[PDB]
């Protein structure tokens, strides 16, 4: 039975990570594939609370305690994440360990090394789109919001930390130009995923950094 | 001002941890040290009380996720960890790191490496002491608990992740004869407290496994 591709959407502040995210999960549905969209955090489980009463500051948490409880919830889902794959199901995912470790590793003292550890040995996506967009551009589409997390100069230093795992040839990067209309970068999305669900599926599910 | 020591106790089953632990506190501040006991996991933060119901068997938690829980329930201690020990107060704790990994180390495919990764940056001990109990002398003193990895073979897969760890020279690693009686055990370990508080210290707090 050949099994579903992984496919994970990270982007810069705005750039359109979650609509097109929910926009591919429903086109691939309406050409006849079995896709279903997931998103880090997963606030749902007794993890994801934390982690979003965090995100909202109603709570402060210790930095690497936080780092650890975003890949944990990550791990808490890879059991879902592997049966559905191997049942034939594509899944399009919302952020995922490189948000986790651009996001500490923006932080002052957190190396990029240490970062990665606790994610090391999850399924490896078939292919991660990196949605891009000039500051210039993403200001257009809104203020930023109360979350913790965002604010320019802190999401500058997480995109140079995005730029060095870009340079992780393991890994099926490709690069959206996100400044275009949203039916336009979800078209390129779009036949980007069409060919790694055709393709790149014809391999074992990989593990990520190993 | 003289910092505090950092003193850990690990062990095998009902080899004596929290007896030595708690005697140790109450000898050094009776001996007119600044002394306080903590433990791990520590059950009373959120965190703690995921790992409280995980080991009484009350909710079942991914391997990965676990591992990462419990290292993280050590991250959210640290602040208070480095404000003690500046301060001059010596810290007892019953278990550390050493036993994270062991625990997650005894499962099936979990490298000692990944294992140890979360932890890395801890605090590190001054003193590590390790009370070894021959399994015959253990039974002695009763029958395991009814927790989550009280088992003689995950026991013993355990130990062997212990000493591989012991193999690390990085860390002032002391065995302790702990089939002696209570007393006695506690003499030894007193000693090479009062050792650790005045020589240990001279030197800055480290970090483990770095
Ligand atoms: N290509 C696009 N052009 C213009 N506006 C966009 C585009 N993509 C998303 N938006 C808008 O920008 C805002 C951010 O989109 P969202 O998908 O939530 O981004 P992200 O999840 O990356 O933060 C929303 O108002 C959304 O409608
Ligand atoms: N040296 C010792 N000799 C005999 N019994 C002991 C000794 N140390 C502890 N015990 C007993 O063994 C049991 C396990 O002790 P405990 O300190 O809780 O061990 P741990 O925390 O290592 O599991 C308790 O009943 C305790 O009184
Ligand atoms: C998945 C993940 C997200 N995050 C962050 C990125 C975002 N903060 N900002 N901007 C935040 C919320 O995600 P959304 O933007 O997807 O709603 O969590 C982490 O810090 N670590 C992680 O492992
Ligand atoms: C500190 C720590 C303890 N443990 C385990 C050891 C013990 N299980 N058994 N035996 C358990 C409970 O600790 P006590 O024996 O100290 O009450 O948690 C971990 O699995 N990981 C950790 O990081
Ligand atoms: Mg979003
Ligand atoms: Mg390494
Ligand atoms: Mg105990």
């Amino acid at each position: 039975a050949r099994r579903g591709a992984l496919i994970v959407l990270e982007g810069v502040d705005r750039a359109g990570k979650s609509t097109q995210s929910r926009k591919l999960v429903e086109a691939l549905c309406a050409a006849g594939h079995r896709a279903e969209l997931l998103r880090f955090p997963e606030r749902s489980t007794e993890i994801g609370k934390l982690l979003s009463s965090y995100l909202q500051k109603k709570s402060d948490v210790e930095d690497h305690s936080v780092h650890l409880l975003f890949s944990a919830n990550r791990w808490e889902q890879v059991p879902l994440i592997k049966e559905k794959l191997s049942q034939g199901v594509t899944l399009v995912v919302d952020r995922y360990a490189f948000s986790g470790v651009a996001f500490t590793g923006a932080k002052e003292n957190f190396s990029l090394d240490w970062c990665k550890q606790p994610d090391v040995g999850l399924p490896k996506p078939d292919l991660v789109l990196f949605l891009q967009l000039q500051l210039a551009d993403a200001a257009k589409r809104g203020a930023f919001g109360h979350e913790r997390y965002e604010n320019g100069a802190f999401q500058e230093r997480a995109l140079r930390c995005f730029h060095q795992l870009m340079k992780d040839t393991t890994l099926n990067w490709k690069m959206v130009d996100a400044s275009k209309r949203i039916e336009a970068v979800h078209e390129e999305i779009r036949v980007l995923s069409e060919d790694a669900i055709r393709t790149a599926t014809e391999k074992p599910l990989g593990e990520l950094w190993k």
